[PDB]
């Protein structure tokens, strides 16, 4: 009675970042992830009869580390039936949609707080910080103009954010924006919004929010956003009051986001004699680290 | 045979509340179903070694037991074919409806009754009690200065549901909205809410006209509202005068309403030689609990 | 001969009600269909083995006749060859074309007559009255002032009536609205309220200048529609003042309106001695019946 | 050998340059390629009156010469795995990609020192000196009608320039027009100007900003573009202050540009004891020469 395709199955069918993130496992024992960032890899052209410049440039090699782990723990009493169908099936489908909410979230806290990543002089040559753009869209509006008002400031804010990281070498096909549910109520404008195309793969065929085709990239309204408070995966995650604001958030496929999972999916069973219950329990290890933090246009939008 | 699919085809299409609810059935010959309230609990994080916080179990046993049969008497005279195909179908459809219609009564039923729980006095951390927030909307004569006044109230009074049970852990996107006829009707004449909402989600699953992406949420027009004072399903389902004010709910579609059928859709044809008739009838046997009731935001219109 | 199959396939292609109304024949040589509307109730929960259920009575039906048959006469005189000088076949779709003609338009006429309907015998509460709106059109002067002004209550009306039906459960899929010519022409001139989401730009699988999304439902217009005071279908179809009034109708495509074919096309060729013009008539046995009175919308303009 | 199939590969994929100048290249032992300018065969007319006239005249011949290697010399640490496929290909992708902004950026230098060449002697009526066109934009004015403004200014060079293009006998189809990053977001501003270019979305095979057919020709938005400074080519290529401000170029993908690459793409690995690395270069020889200069027009955008 293996009750972890219930789990597994909408845990690809909800995390959205299962196709907008590299994913990575860990082969060595120590839960570390060593990858290379490339500060610098320059052409040199000095090869015209003089001599060349032997000056090198050296490359940081940033590490992620798997400490905290994610588990469900669910005390189900004796006389009550796990096995049962009907009700396994429920409680699967929740722990799944629950931890693709939780990685979904720590996705969007990574990018959002590598927002103030100030390049060391190290690599500022093939690298950069990372853009704050902010706007001032005014939430409790009713008039047309006010509405109008809105919809234009978040529209300029896009182009600027998405020139921005343009203009840092970036091609335009492998661009996700993510909105949240108020940006994208807000938005007015709505170029023949895709429907599947959006990250492609399989995943969830047209499950997402419409992907309306702005400034010619795909916007995805993501629910998952950070309100206040922390995060299970560490204090490292923990929200602020600036970082609640920054809501839209553009980014690329393959160069700013990877995934290292230590530990997949496991669903344990043990018996509990001090208290009458045979607690079911299932957890996972994985970390997220932001790659490439020039690659993020996050907005941080102001009421008023 | 024809005819018991017909009734099925057109309760499966029309029920609006069928995918709203967990769908159970009982089992055993006792046609009592004992149901956990709590669904599942959150994440947490042990982080390598930390003196983990010990969480005491709070959780409840709901026990939902089917009373009353539900079914149609079809007075079909001995002269008519009963087994014509053009009447059989025919027949099929209005009593599926009506089934559909008393399904989702019922349901409804459910929610507004549920409105005040008071909190079972030993979980009150764990779970809240109901919710009753109040408008008065000046229905008569709404003109061009009041009509305003309305659809601001309706508006305000939905997002403060809305944001008091996101206060109690409750997804956004899991959250459905359904309101009365004349309630949707007051909230279509809005002048200042302008919404390009029409096309997507135009219908809440097969023909609901539904004006989704009201504050984040679908909201959708429900023609099952009650006014009278009594129900089929028995005296637990009455209505008072105060309960029949309420005209718009509030909830979430996975821990909020459970249902179960004890007997599925059965249909018999007996000879009745008092009434000199050949009467045909279908019954079942199925019973709606609303698990969690504090996860359900219920406004009740005061008018005047 | 083969004047039959023009007049056939002509009469498919231009009568609209052949797929808006349920397409009945009486196969019993007795020229009336008893057809029984329905009124059968929820009434159930048996409940307790001491309660005893009551036994309903309440019962009714209705009976249309094919009174009158309709046929066409056409004199050809002897000289004037008719056997397949290309000429049979021409005759043939103009004859389809008036026998569609006067199909639609005593349909139409049924659907006007029967907005009153007072209230049945036994004033079920199911069956509820018939619905009339009334609205004031300026389409005589039309300054660039009323050309508006009549807009707004053309789509209020619309509103009206689209909120009538929808608090007597008629689902949003099956419902059309058929509009006059001179209301059509009015309609276009301020386009804004269509919802521009032609796409096939034409009818509801009809060839007629139809908004295909106006206010939810196509809104299709009719050119064959009830202007005199006088039907061939017999006095109980003659129109009176206020009847003429009457330019758009709101329906379903499945309940309203019900008609039956006695006979069907039948074409036969008698040589007038007379007269000396050998003469071929086409006749037809029909009668249709308005089944549903409640489930209709009828709007009245009177001038301004 | 993977990672120099993964180099070259992308340099195909990314470099703009490919289609839109001719490859050649040398032969011979000496990294020279002779380049011939031929004069204008004008026609002729053998009358027998009047005698001809044999005057072979001559034409020029330019000859270019390869002299700088490129290459990316790579520090690879002792620890670290070179051949790992997961690091290896990652190494091909970036080598790839920085090589293609050089080839780009060194024929966009070329193409932009071309701008001043004067036509030589015994060449004036074939060959014209270079076209250069003044251009005045605010780039800080945001006043709406002073954003239009600039707009206009670019509108009104790039038709000069088509107007050069054409008076030279150039064909239209086979002209291509390239900005720089700000030129074509400032572009973008107003819409009125570009063209529906719904089926082309990419242009030149370029997944870059080019979906704007502005004048009849493409506008590609030529992200690796040359600033003030220098390039690894050598001394040709150091751009100045005045070249700097040539953000516009349009000219012909067939007889504007042609490159020779005297040396493949060859990658060696180096052991190199001093610094305990294993240095990985990947090394090429090219040069690009800018065949008919009178078919390349440019526009010096300053002041404000």
């Amino acid at each position: 009675e293996v009750y972890q395709n219930e789990v597994d199955t909408r845990f690809q069918y909800q995390a959205m970042f299962l196709g907008l993130s590299s994913q990575r496992s860990v082969a060595d024992r120590s839960n570390t992830y060593r990858i290379d960032r490339l500060n610098t890899s320059s052409v040199k052209g000095r090869t015209s009869g003089v001599a060349l410049e032997p000056t090198p440039v050296r490359n940081d090699k940033m590490l992620i580390v798997v400490d905290t782990v994610l588990y469900i723990r669910n005390p189900i009493d004796y006389q009550d039936d796990w096995t049962a169908p009907d009700f396994l099936t429920e409680m699967g489908q929740n722990n799944g949609s629950e931890f693709a909410e939780v990685f979904d979230q720590a996705h969007l806290i990574q990018l959002i707080k590598g927002r103030s990543w100030v390049a060391p002089a190290h690599l500022k040559p093939a690298f950069s910080d990372g853009i704050e753009i902010e706007a001032t869209i005014d939430s409790d509006v009713t008039t047309q103009a006010g509405m109008e008002a809105n919809a234009i400031a978040i529209n300029q804010a896009h182009k600027a954010g998405i020139d921005e990281l343009i203009k840092r070498k970036v091609p335009l096909n492998d661009m996700i924006t993510l909105v949240s549910t108020e940006i994208y109520s807000l938005l007015l404008e709505h170029p023949k919004l895709f429907n599947k195309d959006w990250g492609d793969a399989n995943a969830n065929g047209y499950k997402e929010r419409r992907a309306v085709l702005m400034n010619g990239i795909p916007v995805v309204e993501c629910t998952e956003f950070p309100d206040a408070g922390t995060h299970p995966l560490g204090s490292a995650y923990t929200v602020t009051a600036d970082d609640a604001k920054c809501r839209m958030v553009t980014f690329s496929k393959s160069r700013t986001l990877v995934t290292v999972e230590a530990k997949p999916f496991t669903s344990r069973i043990w018996d509990d004699e001090q208290n009458f219950a045979n607690v079911l329990d299932c957890y996972a290890m994985y970390q997220v680290g932001e790659r490439r933090p020039d690659t993020a246009a996050v907005v941080k939008f102001n009421e008023a």
